[PDB]
DNA sequence: GTCGG
DNA sequence: GCTGATGCGC
DNA sequence: CCGACGGCGCATCAGC
């Protein structure tokens, strides 16, 4: 927040490009600029100063000059005043409503929370849940509540089977003092990259979590991925409903998976980019050597996060240092 | 929108 | 009824 | 100056 005013402006521009313009590469360009500036250890005094940084170009330096001169941005004022733009941007804050749905609703005169309720019959299950918990999903979860959630999950998982391993990742693992949601990585000895598929490994855990009334709603559920809603038990003041993601991954790909799901998202983009500049392709699952005509080798042996960093020659960064 | 081809 | 096409979130 | 920029699990539904 040395340069908080500039990164806020870039984020808002990013959001417009994704939600209204449906221009995903521009969205990513703005987030890339906002990230590099956030890293930058000096108060930016001019566009020319920012232009020095990778990810910041001609148009963004011009925008930085204007914000710096006036404290605002003409484009953003116009956009914030534009009815269709403003409304599309708003509806996408509902989980389940993306750029296409929002634009479609707006074309139909649906543009507010109240309009959404009046027309709930036009919403799908995920969207109705998103409406239902609209305010709740916009609150942050403080680390104290995160640690209480960590306890319920690890313990209920134990009760399905003591050999399951559940690891909370995302911002919680990066040590952040508050979190957007809860991300849970799951492994079991019976499920590896070979293992011959066993139904209900994730289902068993999801059903227990439901049984103890921790998980209250399902958004999507399959054999490897559950997205849903959860809520700490109330004695007293009802706790807000939270989003929870659970991913079941093959035991022998656990470190790749832990690297990936700890993030951050920008950090992951940065790592896999740097990976290429060393002859490796990283995904959620494997690190593989690359070569000449684009031949990605077999997965290299990994038994620690750190092992991945070595392959690509980065100093090890503790989870706390990947929040980009 | 930005950068490397 | 089905499934390719597409959206959404990550 | 142009083209690349990450891909995937899951849900829904237009068009047969
Ligand atoms: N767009 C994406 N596509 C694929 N993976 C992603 C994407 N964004 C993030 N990830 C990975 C890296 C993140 O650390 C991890 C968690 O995603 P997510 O829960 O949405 O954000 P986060 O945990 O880093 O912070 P927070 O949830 O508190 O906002 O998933
Ligand atoms: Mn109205
Ligand atoms: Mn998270
Ligand atoms: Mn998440
Ligand atoms: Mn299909
Ligand atoms: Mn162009
Ligand atoms: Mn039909
Ligand atoms: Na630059
Ligand atoms: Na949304």
């Amino acid at each position: 927040t040395l340069n908080g005013g500039i990164t806020d402006m870039l984020t808002e521009l990013a959001n417009f490009e994704k939600n209204v313009s449906q221009a995903i590469h521009k969205y990513n360009a703005y987030r890339k600029a906002a990230s590099v500036i956030a890293k930058y250890p000096h108060k930016i005094k001019s566009g020319a100063e920012a232009k020095k940084l990778p990810g910041v170009g001609t148009k963004i330096a011009e925008k930085i000059d204007e914000f710096l001169a006036t404290g605002k941005l003409r484009k953003l004022e116009k956009i914030r005043q534009d009815d269709t733009s403003s409304s599309i941007n708003f509806l996408t804050r509902v989980s389940g409503i993306g750029p296409s749905a929002a634009r479609k609703f707006v074309d139909e005169g649906i543009k507010t929370l109240e309009d959404l309720r009046k027309n709930e019959d036009k919403l799908n299950h995920h969207q109705r849940i998103g409406l239902k918990y609209f305010g709740d999903f916009e609150k942050r979860i403080p680390r104290e509540e995160m640690l209480q959630m960590q306890d319920i999950v690890l313990n209920e998982v134990k009760k399905v089977d003591s050999e399951y391993i559940a690891t909370v990742c995302g911002s919680f693992r990066r040590g952040a003092e508050s979190s957007g949601d809860m991300d849970v990585l799951l492994t079991h000895p019976s499920f590896t990259s070979e293992s011959t598929k066993q139904p209900k490994l994730l289902h068993q855990v999801v059903e227990q979590l439901q049984k103890v009334h921790f998980i209250t709603d399902t958004l999507s559920k399959g054999e490897t991925k559950f997205m849903g809603v959860c809520q700490l038990p109330s004695k007293e003041k009802e706790y807000p409903h939270r989003r929870i993601d659970i991913r079941l991954i093959p035991k022998d790909q656990y470190y790749c998976g832990v690297l990936y799901f700890t993030g951050s998202d920008i950090f992951n983009k940065n790592m896999r980019a740097h990976a290429l500049e060393k002859g490796f392709t990283i995904n959620e699952y494997t690190i593989r050597p690359l070569g000449v005509t684009g031949v990605a080798g077999e997965p290299l042996p990994v038994d620690s996060e750190k092992d991945i960093f070595d392959y690509i020659q980065w100093k090890y960064r503790e989870p706390k240092d990947r929040s980009e």
